[PDB]
């Protein structure tokens, strides 16, 4: 079945880095639908901004809470906070990265490591905060991903590593849940060049190609979340896209599907 | 890559640094590092099983043989490793970075600790190993030997902080390999993805649940050394060699290279 | 844009080619048990009287067979135009007939090679030339039986193997042709591994089941798919498909 | 690794060489020092000459059409006297074909199936004995359209995946069987071939390679000793024609 507006009319939705980029944009399209949405980053003053307007827009509820995903006791407990003020949680959109800019890998171990804890863990911490609401509602997890989360890029060492692990990480429990029959869906979204302030202003110096509409993005992640797709695959190039995919990699993961016993 | 074919000789008189080579893979590739003649230094904690390997290696034909004891989950040790470990060769031509946290097969629920000391051991020590060594690896033109598996490139669940951590050792060193040709390092980076492989570890940690062909680790430890030697970008090595076929990516290999001008 | 339902092939009018034996004939009889119209051919005509009896028996709407070799490119289209007059046009035709072979190394056997390209390939095309009009009126489907050797290299199958070949590279640029010319035939390519027919065990490794075969293949042609894939391992089955072939065409689309 | 040395006092025969690539081939065979027959259907001359002003060992040529077998058969023979030999059999010609939708055109079908298939297996057996005393090799040219399905040329298309099972196959029992005779299958992308350019003009929307470095190319491929050889204008492309789904299978070798 298709996707339809209705399908996030009164649903319980996170939304991290939800204070500019995509994330932001996210947040309006819930906001238009009508769901509950609870939004964060580290700046109060711009998430202020996010929630008048998605009031605007018609959200049946909006708020902020304001921290940085560095501290694993505020991920874990911004979950919580948020879940109680909803009643309940069911979509988590994992969007939020450590500030990044292209530069070659010199000796900048702090930043592979702030990468791997704000982009990796801090992903994982948010996901057992709220599996059991989750769990509940037979909700679901979309995880915001990169192409550089899939092939090897310069430039951008430690935050490809982070978006790697990403994929590692939960494309390995999305195959745990499905025989544990854990109802919760877990979708990876990979995208090109998105024309967010950030990402041109880190890439447009150096590199450049055609970055699609932050806004269709957006749209495009919460689709794929409400149909409950293992995959998103966004970028403003047709050839790209069809790149992306894995044919090889299913192929391996179907072989080796028998070749385990588990209760 | 060098376009001939693997010789021993081209190891003799070559000086390796070989992590976690205690038991397992990494004890086999000291072993036939040893018989080749190069000079060796070995690391895990074990101080006593380290100590039974350097004497097999000196006995073996090793121009050297060493070990330094220590964690990989201190930063510090891993750092200082390297550069006591050049001081007692005299530089390095080769660094396999081979070493893994404890694991066992599991359903994820809630360990953070497990996944975060898995990032650390697993991924994190292998940036810092590979910062400490560059400059030495630079000035003899070396080599970056990463052990990867199966489930650093394709989903197996069970494994999911471990294939967090393998996963995102592909995505940094992929991507310093690409820095390293922009820039023009002449330091070859091969990243080993394994299948199955008999080792006591892993024996026993997946004895009655996983049921596959386990390959033998002591072919395994040297096509390991051949492809790290012959400056392969990847090397690929399982008991079914033909699923070896399917690991390939050539979609990866053309975006890589579509994007390469832009 | 749907699933599989035996009676979507109740009242439709069917030719099924080398139906004799082996597949083809289970093939017929999955139909007959459908309730389609059929008509049969081989060159076996004693035999395909009793399949046609049995055709009947297990409730066809209707069963004819005409006897004649697939060498005599004027027997295939004169078959073609009879079918249909017996008929009353056409819905599926099922290109299924393939020249006696061995499995045999090749050495100077031009005469099997020509007359394996004959039967196997070109007969096919002559066929489908013949069936089109009526297929056209039907918004019908061409269903072709091909094979693992017909996708990848085997010894000792060389020759039949080119012509299994042949089969992929003239179906498949028409079946393209026939989108951009909105033509709506369906083209559906069967790609099989061994299946445990008389014929190939004898010439002959897992043997899969003929009459499920032989229902997939139809299944296939009903849902209008592009190839359909059937092998004793659901292994070789997933690594059949071509990924990368499909890229290029969509690629080269342009 | 590859050099002009190899091809030095080399005996070898080029089909379709009075035009385009074919054409090329002898050319560059002729800067190589190598002894050339060359055939098509005058021209040819003009072709033995200007061999010789670029000093070849030896440059004849037996005009024909390989729409007659005798002929090719013939041929071969005919060329292995001139020699006393034979180490590289390039086989290049195809029949004239041009951009059409498919409708009722048999007979180009049976046509083309006789020229660019059926010959280059009657060359093939009519060479395998001097082949095999000089250990030699037996290159084809084939096409993007010999790997992938390309709409508006069926005919064409047909022929070049036929050869890729027919080769491919004897490929794999000359392994088996310790037949030390190499075969090459040259998959080529648009060439800037007067032929084709013709051909494809206003339809193909692509960049054509070069006729010059393509002929150096297959030359090198057989002379390497290499299975298959892409060549194309787009570095893109020649990624995704190997097939390891294929070699996967294929290892059913047992
Ligand atoms: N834009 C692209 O070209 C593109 C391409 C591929 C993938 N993506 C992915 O899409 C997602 C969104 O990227 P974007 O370009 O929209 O980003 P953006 O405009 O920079 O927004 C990032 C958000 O995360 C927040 N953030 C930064 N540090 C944080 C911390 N320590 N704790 C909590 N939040 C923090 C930021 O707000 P504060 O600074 O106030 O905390 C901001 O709200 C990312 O996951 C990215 O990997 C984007
Ligand atoms: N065996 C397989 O089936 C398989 C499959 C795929 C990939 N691989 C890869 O191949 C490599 C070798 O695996 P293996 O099976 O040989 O493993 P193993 O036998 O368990 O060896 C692991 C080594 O690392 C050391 N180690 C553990 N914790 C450490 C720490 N904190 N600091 C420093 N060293 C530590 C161990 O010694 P101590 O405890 O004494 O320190 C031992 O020397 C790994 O990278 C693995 O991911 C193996
Ligand atoms: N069996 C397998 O392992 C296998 C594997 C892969 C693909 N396939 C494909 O499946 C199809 C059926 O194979 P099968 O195993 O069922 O073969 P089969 O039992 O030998 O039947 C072949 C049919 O073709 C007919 N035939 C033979 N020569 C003919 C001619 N000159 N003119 C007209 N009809 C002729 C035969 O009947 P008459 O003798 O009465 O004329 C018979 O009815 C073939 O296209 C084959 O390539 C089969
Ligand atoms: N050019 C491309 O863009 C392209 C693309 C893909 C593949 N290829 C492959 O490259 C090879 C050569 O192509 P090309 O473009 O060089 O073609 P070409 O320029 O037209 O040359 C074809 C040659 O075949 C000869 N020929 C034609 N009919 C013949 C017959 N009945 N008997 C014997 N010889 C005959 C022609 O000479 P006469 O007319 O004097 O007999 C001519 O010498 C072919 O196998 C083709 O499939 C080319
Ligand atoms: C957020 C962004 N992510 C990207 N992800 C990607 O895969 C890159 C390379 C692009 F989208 F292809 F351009 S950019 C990014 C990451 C690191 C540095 C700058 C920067 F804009
Ligand atoms: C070291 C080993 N690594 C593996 N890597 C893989 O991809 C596994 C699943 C296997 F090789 F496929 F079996 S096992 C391992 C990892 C995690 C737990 C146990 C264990 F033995
Ligand atoms: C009809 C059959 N076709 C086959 N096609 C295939 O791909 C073969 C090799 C098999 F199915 F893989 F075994 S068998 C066949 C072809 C040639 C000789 C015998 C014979 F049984
Ligand atoms: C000789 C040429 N062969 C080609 N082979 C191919 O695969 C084509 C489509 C091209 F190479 F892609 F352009 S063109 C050709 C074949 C048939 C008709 C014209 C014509 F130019």
């Amino acid at each position: 079945e298709e996707f339809r507006p209705e399908m996030l009319q009164g649903k319980k939705v996170i939304v991290t880095g939800a204070s500019k980029g995509i994330g932001r944009e996210m947040a309006y399209h819930l906001a238009k639908m009508g769901a509950h949405v609870v939004v964060t980053a580290r700046s109060k003053e711009t998430l202020q901004k996010v929630v008048s307007h998605c009031l605007e827009l018609g959200a049946a509820s909006a708020h902020y809470i304001a921290g940085t995903m560095e501290d694993m006791t505020f991920a874990e407990q911004f979950v919580a906070q948020a879940g109680k003020l909803m009643g309940g949680l069911d979509m988590l959109i994992l969007n939020h990265i450590t500030n990044t800019s292209l530069n070659l890998f010199h000796d900048d171990i702090h930043h592979v490591r702030k990468s791997m804890e704000v982009n990796f863990l801090s992903y994982v911490v948010l996901t057992v905060a709220a599996l059991p609401m989750l769990k509940q509602s037979n909700g679901s997890i979309v995880v915001v991903s990169s192409l550089a989360g899939k092939v090897a890029y310069p430039m951008v060492a430690a935050y490809s590593a982070s978006k790697f692990a990403l994929d590692g990480f939960f494309s390995s429990i999305r195959k745990e849940y499905s025989v544990s029959r854990v109802n919760v869906s877990i979708t990876l979204c990979v995208l090109g060049l998105i024309d967010t302030e950030t990402a041109m202003k880190a890439v447009s110096g150096i590199v450049h190609m055609q970055a699609a509409p932050k806004e269709e993005c957006a749209l495009e992640i919460i689709k794929g979340g409400a149909l409950r797709q293992e995959e998103v695959y966004y970028d403003s190039s047709l050839w790209t896209t069809l790149l992306i995919r894995n044919p090889s990699r299913k192929i391996l993961e179907f072989l080796y599907s028998t070749s385990y016993n588990m209760d």
